[PDB]
């Protein structure tokens, strides 16, 4: 083993830079970056093509015997699941339920093409089918006067086509605007959610689901909610009309419920020995079904059910794009949110199985999604985060699953969908709740960043509180901020260290650590971890003069003090020499005679102007009580945060500038003995 | 001169670590901490007396010698300004201008006992009393109807009383509010006003006042607005009802407004020859008002005046709360604003003179003033920015300044105001638009910030504009907010270095930038200057496989690339030996041959759960193509975070951390003379 050796004069500022001469910068033009960057190569046209359309390049690189059998697993089990999530999602959105088996059609396939994460399910979410609800309701209210031609007994079909309209018009304009942010690149914003928020505002969208779900599973009537504490009022408004339950559609509801967790445990127990999980949602609908066509339950018991379902595919019509300027600010929100979720849970994915998602494609393939469909009268998407779980989890390793899923979707449109309509809506309420249970379970963050990381963990709980009580898109920009702040509360609290030598060594360590650190007699040596930016400075000041004791008030304060008891351009020197007279000095409390303060600039990452102005302030206090101040290890970012505000105007300055804090130590320790080599 | 002389063995982490024993911290318990923070020694009351009421430390330390002259011409030429001042500012709060003095006399000598600056100029501000006046008139319109016994020629003296019984209770509320702040600690925000934020809220600030000021210089009626673009909505009806000015007002604002900046002019260049500014502001009044009253512009040529002017204190007088449900959100921004200008300006003023202001005592000194004042007919006040500056510049030492113009304020309202009946309140606006040109200089920090820092110079525009075109309460945080984003923003993009060594020492500097350091063959060092934290590490990654050039991927797909052409608990080691045959490196493509790569954490403040997985990935990823990943100057911080996420679940990792560049350095040459030595 060899050894750390080094011999060297002390590497002051002006020492240093007497060896190193500037280097010429290469010339790099904006007008040949620009030329450089428009070759148009064939492998540049190819990766163009391959990120905006995906399935180029995934397709072909297809392992068919590695992942033929997880796919046809994970795509039967994302269907089943997807159907009866389609039309309780279509019920939510004020919309017939055959427009929600459409939505879980068209977009699935587009984002086989055109998107980037290759396990999330897309399809139809319950936050954004409650925003385009409330729009629908707003627009075309239930007390709304149509001139028909119809009698006095209305079937509501016009007030549903034009809620229909309602809903294609957002979902066009919210797919435009999905469109032109991905283009704009916006996507680049995702960086800013990280896991603890990510998996906080998934959390609080699971149980938005939840309550959504709440009076289809009780068969209630409730006003709709949107917007701050929805939430809230839509729990408060279920649990105020309880008393007026239906008790066939709560039975029914809580049968399918406890069957469901049954099955689930069932599945997740012996998952070592079943070949591939039981489709338990699929089993769900039959047997909800059956019970209900059997016993005649929706106009014996009154329970709600899903209704009619036309057969076949409807022709691409053109949204009216006149509804713009009356939905345009919520055509905002559903841009955002189904970005937010649909980025969120890819992510969350993603880093389960080590690849990376592309936000801005993400974007692009949502609003080419969202518009594309609203021709083919679907309304917004999403991601479905538990219908996502259900795909990853299932052995999904492409999105051939959401292709095969969409399958089964398009089964049930074009031959088998008059079987699903005394389905009543508290068994797709109960499959919700129950498929929810995956998503409920990321509580057990809280325990783990209590363990690793109390600052990350109040990251999960501000997401978490912010997204549930405010909507998922005022609560997901809040808490992006607070994750954000809390960088500067980082900055804001940082260690203040006073550092010790470890004899006949370099090495500069806490003394308040290990105790053969030792400090050296007349030095003291300040650390801060942080900048010393104008939120810091203040604080980092008060701490150097209380951690070192050395305070320049405190020594001229105690100076006069003896004063009264014994009694009965060209610049001055930085550093004045102290004239008090022995005599007085025998008046002087007894101290630590410190004649140089170190501070440690080596990880401080810039200085603002304020901060130069405390260190100004810090060095000519410390210089009027006769005590000398260097800075160590500031890095040529500082030194230009420095110079560029007038610290330097002073040039003697520049030698109170040292490469490290041995180098600075041993120029103090050289001063003092070149004073004492004067002095007599 | 002596020279810098080490020689000690490579310092790895485990090896540094055997030296070092953990020392053992000292007993701190909360319980004593807080017995020894109730001592109650005499000092410590003292000390609390002194924080508490500040004219009990000040008052007593007055060098009357050195304090007198400036502060008499400072207190006389602040009084000719606050009387103008205050009566224009009454106009605004849509209540009588004696109620304007009154709010110009008792905060005044309240805030000299309770106040902590001693340059700014306590009085009525023209945006608060926007608010005020807002406030007013949304309780008590112009069309309220008030039965109160008279004829239909109503003088609208029933209409100002509500509206100053509405001044009365919202003035306390915010008071109450305050104080309830400043006990509460919440000064401590004013840590988060920047210099540049500062100014360019002042600033806003300024052009606000000159806005509100426009329709009294021109004599045009207009609605009152207050919020979002309430400046652009004011100055739009101002330009619109021009065409209906008042040609007298005009002409004599006009007026007033030349004499005035003259006058400024002439004192501004001849203040070396002038014993003391000669005070404008009281010749334009009493100019103002001889011209108005030998004329009779009052309804000759139907010049608004300022009006009677009752002689006398009022008793004091309960507020009534009942109003205080209707008023509390406006009592809330009148509690931020009003502290968020006069903490601003005293920052400006005592950044000036070296001297440091309490935020909590400035809330505390504002609520009591409030609440206090509101019993003596006083409507909310803060500090006046254009009279600060005034004060200030003028000589002004300590806050009897202050008092001297609230002495005169008195002179006017106990005897002489019933001169003042006949002023024209064109003069009013002319006084106040002239005096903000100090404020209006402010505009000169663009060049300033311009070549000092354009982040803050940033912060400046993007706190000018939201001040501006949002409110002084929703622009403010709004400023706060993203002048702490620009510290993200700098931790976003941060510099990216490859590190080449200087010959015979140990010093590593940028390659690019003196071109003496030269790269150590095999060696590749990365450093950042910032941490690697969520919205960081991604652009790290990138960064280190982008400037090192020594891309993972890229290495496997050449190997693979290669193997196309040439055919024609118990922990597996972390680098993986390049079984590649040597036929087959034939096909490699020429590279740099690195074997080690350094990561300099010297300069990272700390490190989370996502940065720490994409640290384990970069480790992970380098050595699975045969290359080492080194951590050199990892703070015992850091390696805290490291070790609280599970990054040294693998023991092995410990010896990829060395304590310096060089020690890293060290470290792999060495590991690969043993290598090479165990080789053959
Ligand atoms: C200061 C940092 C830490 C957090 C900032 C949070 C901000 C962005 C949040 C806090 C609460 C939010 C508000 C809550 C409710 C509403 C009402 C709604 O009809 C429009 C949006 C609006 C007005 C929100 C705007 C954004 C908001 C002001
Ligand atoms: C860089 C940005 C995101 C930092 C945070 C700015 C936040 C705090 C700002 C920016 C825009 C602001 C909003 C702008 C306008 C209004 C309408 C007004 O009637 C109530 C306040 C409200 C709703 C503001 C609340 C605060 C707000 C949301
Ligand atoms: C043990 C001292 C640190 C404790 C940190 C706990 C963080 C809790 C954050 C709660 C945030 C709630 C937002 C409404
Ligand atoms: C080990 C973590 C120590 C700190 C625990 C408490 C963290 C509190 C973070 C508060 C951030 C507030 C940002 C607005
Ligand atoms: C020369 C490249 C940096 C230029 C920085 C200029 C900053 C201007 C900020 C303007 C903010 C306006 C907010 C509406
Ligand atoms: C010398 C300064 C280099 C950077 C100039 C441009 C600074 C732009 C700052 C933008 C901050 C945005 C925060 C929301
Ligand atoms: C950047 C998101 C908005 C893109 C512009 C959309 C404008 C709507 C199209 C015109 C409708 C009349
Ligand atoms: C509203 C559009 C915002 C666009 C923001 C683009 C930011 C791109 C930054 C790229 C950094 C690599
Ligand atoms: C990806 C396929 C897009 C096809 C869009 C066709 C739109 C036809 C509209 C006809 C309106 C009458
Ligand atoms: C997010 C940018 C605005 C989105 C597009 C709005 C289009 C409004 C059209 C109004 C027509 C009167
Ligand atoms: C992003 C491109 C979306 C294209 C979908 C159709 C857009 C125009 C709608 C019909 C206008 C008459
Ligand atoms: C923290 C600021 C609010 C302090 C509480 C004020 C409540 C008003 C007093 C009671 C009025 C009826
Ligand atoms: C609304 C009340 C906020 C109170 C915040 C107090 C913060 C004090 C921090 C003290 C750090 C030295
Ligand atoms: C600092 C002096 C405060 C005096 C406050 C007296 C309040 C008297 C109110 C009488 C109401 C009738
Ligand atoms: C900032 C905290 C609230 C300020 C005090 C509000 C008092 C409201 C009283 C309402 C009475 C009905
Ligand atoms: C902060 C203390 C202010 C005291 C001013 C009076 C508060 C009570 C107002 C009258 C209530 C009847
Ligand atoms: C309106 C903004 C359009 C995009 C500006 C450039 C963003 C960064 C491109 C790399
Ligand atoms: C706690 C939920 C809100 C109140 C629900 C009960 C209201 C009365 C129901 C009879
Ligand atoms: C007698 C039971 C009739 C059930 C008809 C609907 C069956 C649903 C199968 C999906
Ligand atoms: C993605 C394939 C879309 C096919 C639409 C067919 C519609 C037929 C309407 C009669
Ligand atoms: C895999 C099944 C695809 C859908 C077939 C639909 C048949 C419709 C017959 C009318
Ligand atoms: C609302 C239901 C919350 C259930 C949390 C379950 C956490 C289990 C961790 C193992
Ligand atoms: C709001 C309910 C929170 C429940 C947290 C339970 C965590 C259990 C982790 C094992
Ligand atoms: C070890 C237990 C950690 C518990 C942290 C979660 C606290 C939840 C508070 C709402
Ligand atoms: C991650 C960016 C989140 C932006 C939220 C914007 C909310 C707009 C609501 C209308
Ligand atoms: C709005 C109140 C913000 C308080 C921030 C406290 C940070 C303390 C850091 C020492
Ligand atoms: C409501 C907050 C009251 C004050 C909490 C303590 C603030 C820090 C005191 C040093
Ligand atoms: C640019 C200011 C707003 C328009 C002012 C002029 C309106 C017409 C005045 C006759
Ligand atoms: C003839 C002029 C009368 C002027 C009376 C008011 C004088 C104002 C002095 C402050
Ligand atoms: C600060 C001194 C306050 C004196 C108030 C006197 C009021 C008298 C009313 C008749
Ligand atoms: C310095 C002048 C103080 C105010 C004097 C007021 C005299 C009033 C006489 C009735
Ligand atoms: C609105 C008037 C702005 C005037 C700016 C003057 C700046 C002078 C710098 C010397
Ligand atoms: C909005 C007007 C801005 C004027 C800036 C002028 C700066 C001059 C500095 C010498
Ligand atoms: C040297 C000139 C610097 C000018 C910076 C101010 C730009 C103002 C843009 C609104
Ligand atoms: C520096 C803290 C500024 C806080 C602004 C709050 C605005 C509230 C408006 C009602
Ligand atoms: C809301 C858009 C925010 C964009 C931030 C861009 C930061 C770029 C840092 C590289
Ligand atoms: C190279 C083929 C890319 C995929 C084309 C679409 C296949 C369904
Ligand atoms: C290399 C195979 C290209 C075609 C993929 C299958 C298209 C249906
Ligand atoms: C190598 C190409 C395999 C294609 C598999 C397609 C499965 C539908
Ligand atoms: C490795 C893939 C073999 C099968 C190719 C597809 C056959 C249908
Ligand atoms: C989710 C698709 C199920 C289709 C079943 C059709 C036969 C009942
Ligand atoms: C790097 C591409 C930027 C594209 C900006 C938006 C172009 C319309
Ligand atoms: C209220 C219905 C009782 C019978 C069904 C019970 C299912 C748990
Ligand atoms: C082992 C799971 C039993 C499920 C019983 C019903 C749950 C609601
Ligand atoms: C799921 C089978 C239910 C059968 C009910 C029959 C009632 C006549
Ligand atoms: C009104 C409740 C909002 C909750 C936000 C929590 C942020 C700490
Ligand atoms: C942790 C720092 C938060 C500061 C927010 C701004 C308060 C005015
Ligand atoms: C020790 C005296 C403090 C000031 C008392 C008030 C003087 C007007
Ligand atoms: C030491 C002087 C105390 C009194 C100051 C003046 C009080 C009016
Ligand atoms: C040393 C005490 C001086 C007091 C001066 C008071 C001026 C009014
Ligand atoms: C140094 C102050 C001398 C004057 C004291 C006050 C005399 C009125
Ligand atoms: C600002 C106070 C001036 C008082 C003047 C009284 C004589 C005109
Ligand atoms: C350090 C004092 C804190 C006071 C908190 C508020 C007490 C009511
Ligand atoms: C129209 C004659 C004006 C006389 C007074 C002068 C004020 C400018
Ligand atoms: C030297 C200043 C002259 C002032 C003329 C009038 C300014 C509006
Ligand atoms: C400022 C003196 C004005 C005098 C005007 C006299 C008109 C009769
Ligand atoms: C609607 C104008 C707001 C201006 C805010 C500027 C922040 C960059
Ligand atoms: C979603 C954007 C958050 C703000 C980030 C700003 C960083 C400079
Ligand atoms: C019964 C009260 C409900 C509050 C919101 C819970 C999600
Ligand atoms: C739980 C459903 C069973 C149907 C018969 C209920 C009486
Ligand atoms: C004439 C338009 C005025 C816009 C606001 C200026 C302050
Ligand atoms: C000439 C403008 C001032 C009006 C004064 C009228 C006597
Ligand atoms: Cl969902
Ligand atoms: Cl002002």
């Amino acid at each position: 083993t060899q050894r750390y050796y080094v011999e060297r004069p002390i590497f002051s500022h002006p020492v240093l830079q007497e060896r190193l001469h500037t280097k010429d910068k290469v010339p790099d033009s904006i007008a040949d970056k620009l030329k450089q960057a428009f070759t148009c190569t064939p492998k540049k046209i190819r990766n163009i093509i391959y990120m905006f359309l995906p399935i180029t390049k995934w397709l072909p690189a297809y392992k068919f015997k590695e992942y033929v059998l997880g796919d046809l697993v994970s795509g039967i089990s994302t269907g089943v699941l997807q159907l009866p999530q389609g039309l309780a999602f279509a019920m939510l959105a004020a919309v017939p339920p055959i427009f929600g088996l459409y939505s879980s059609f068209y977009p699935v396939i587009m984002y086989c093409f055109l998107g980037t994460s290759r396990h999330i399910s897309i399809g139809p979410f319950a936050v954004i089918s409650l925003m385009i609800g409330g729009v629908a309701v707003r627009l075309v209210p239930d007390d709304i006067v149509i001139p028909g031609g119809v009698n006095a007994t209305n079937g509501t079909e016009a007030r549903d086509a034009l809620r229909v309209k309602v809903a294609m018009s957002v979902t066009l304009l919210s797919g435009i605007i999905q469109f032109c942010l991905g283009v704009c690149r916006f996507g680049f914003v995702a960086i800013y959610l990280t896991e603890p928020l990510v998996r906080g505002f998934t959390t609080a969208a699971a149980v938005h689901v939840f309550t959504s779900m709440l009076k289809y599973l009780f068969g209630v009537k409730t006003k709709r909610y949107s917007g701050i504490f929805s939430v809230v009022y839509s729990t408060v408004a279920v649990l105020q009309n309880v008393k007026n339950l239906n008790v066939c559609s709560l039975g029914v509801g809580l049968m399918v419920f406890g069957l469901l967790l049954g099955g689930k445990e069932f599945n997740e127990r012996f998952k070592e020995k079943l070949p591939a999980p039981i489709p338990l949602e699929f089993f769900a609908v039959v047997m909800g079904t059956g019970i209900s066509a059997g016993f005649n339950l929706k106009e014996s018991y009154n329970v709600d059910v899903v209704g009619t379902l036309p057969l076949g595919l409807l022709p691409p019509a053109n949204p009216d794009t006149s509804l713009f300027h009356l939905v345009y600010v919520d055509a905002i929100a559903i841009a955002i949110v189904g970005f937010s979720v649909t980025i969120s849970m890819a992510k969350t994915l993603a880093n389960k199985h080590g690849y990376q998602v592309d936000g801005n494609q993400e974007l692009i393939a949502l609003g080419l999604c969202n518009s594309i469909g609203s021709l083919f009268q679907t309304f917004s998407i999403s991601c479905s985060l538990s219908r996502s779980l259900v795909q990853e989890g299932t052995g999904g390793k492409t999105q051939l699953a959401g292709c095969l899923a969409s399958l089964m979707i398009l089964l049930v449109i074009l031959a088998t969908g008059f079987l699903f309509e005394s389905l009543p809506q508290a068994v797709l309420s109960a499959i919700v709740i129950v498929n929810l249970k995956g998503m409920f379970m990321q509580f057990s963050d809280l325990p783990f960043f209590w363990r690793t990381s109390k600052i990350e963990l109040t990251i999960w709980l501000t997401t978490f509180v912010s997204s549930l009580f405010l909507g998922l898109d005022y609560g997901l920009i809040t808490a992006v901020i607070i994750a954000l702040l809390t960088v500067i509360y980082r900055t804001q609290s940082p260690s203040y260290k006073v550092l010790g030598k470890l004899p006949e060594t370099d090495v500069y360590i806490d003394i308040d650590a290990y105790e053969e650190v030792k400090e050296i007699p007349g030095i003291k040596i300040f650390q801060i971890n942080a900048p010393i930016y104008y939120a810091n400075s203040d604080l980092y000041s008060n701490a150097l003069k209380r951690k070192t004791g050395v305070n320049p008030a405190v020594i001229m304060g105690a100076r006069r003090k003896a004063m009264r008891k014994y009694a009965k351009v060209k610049y001055p020197p930085i550093v004045i020499k102290s004239t008090f007279p022995e005599e007085m000095q025998r008046f002087m409390p007894p101290g630590d005679n410190v004649h140089t303060v170190i501070l440690d600039f080596t990880q401080v990452n810039f200085i603002d102007s304020v901060g130069v102005k405390t260190l100004a302030g810090i060095v000519k206090e410390y210089g009027d009580v006769g005590i000398y101040v260097y800075l160590a290890g500031c890095s040529a970012q500082v030194v230009n945060d420095l110079t560029r505000n007038r610290f330097f105007e002073n040039p003697a300055l520049w030698e109170l500038l040292f490469h490290s804090i041995h180098d600075a130590v041993l120029g103090s320790q050289l001063r003092e003995a070149l004073a004492e080599q004067e002095a007599s």
